[PDB]
């Protein structure tokens, strides 16, 4: 079942979004713990 993105070693623990840098994933969570 195609599914997420393989490649990038940190991987987001919410979706299937991967990074190189790890910095780089943790603004990517400043978003999913944040909504309207
Ligand atoms: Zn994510």
């Amino acid at each position: 079942g195609s599914s997420g993105s393989s490649g990038k070693p940190y991987k987001c623990p919410q979706c299937s979004y991967a990074s190189a840098i790890k910095a780089n994933l943790n603004v990517h969570l400043r978003k999913h713990t944040g909504e309207k």
